């Protein structure tokens, strides 16, 4: 598929918000990932352990794993549909190593958009939300097709 510029333009302008406090939005978008489908924070062997969201909003692993993820997503949303090298590496741990289905990069994918929502209600309107859905659904189908290359789930 193909986002347009202007669709590209609506989803780096809100994420250029949402830079301004990285792991405010990582803390907010994995314990919304959590609280929705718990089932996915046992993929994460260092904070599985956390049993209320107050725990979770204390921990620092927590906030600094919802750091690398947004910074790698950010990365990846800058480049505007040219993001094979930096999808590649990705896909290898996540498919070889971590073992997160497709399905949960779609929940959390969700949790994106719920987030930003809530605190970005001037620059995610239905549009800005249309873009950053297309962007993050190409963001799942190319890294679906990678995990079918090395040997995952497709
Ligand atoms: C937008 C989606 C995601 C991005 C771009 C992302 C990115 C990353 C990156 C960059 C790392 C560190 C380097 C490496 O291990 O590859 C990481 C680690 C990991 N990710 Fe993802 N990830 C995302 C979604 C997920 C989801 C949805 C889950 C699971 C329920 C998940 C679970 C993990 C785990 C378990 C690690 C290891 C944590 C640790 O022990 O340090 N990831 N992720």
């Amino acid at each position: 598929m193909v986002l347009s510029e202007g669709e590209w333009q609506l989803v780096l302008h809100v994420w250029a918000k949402v830079e301004a406090d990285v792991a405010g939005h990582g803390q907010d978008i994995l314990i919304r990932l959590f609280k929705s489908h718990p089932e996915t924070l046992e993929k994460f062997d260092r904070f599985k352990h956390l049993k209320t969201e107050a725990e979770m909003k204390a921990s620092e692993d927590l906030k600094k794993g919802g750091v690398t993820v947004l910074t790698a997503l950010g990365a990846i949303l800058k480049k505007k549909g040219h993001h094979e090298a930096e999808l590649k590496p990705l896909a290898q741990s996540h498919a070889t190593k971590h073992k997160i289905p497709i399905k949960y990069l779609e929940f959390i994918s969700e949790a994106i958009i719920h987030v930003l929502h809530s605190r970005h209600p001037g620059n995610f309107g239905a549009d800005a939300q249309g873009a950053m859905n297309k962007a993050l659904e190409l963001f799942r189908k190319d890294i679906a097709a990678k995990y079918k290359e090395l040997g995952y789930q497709g």
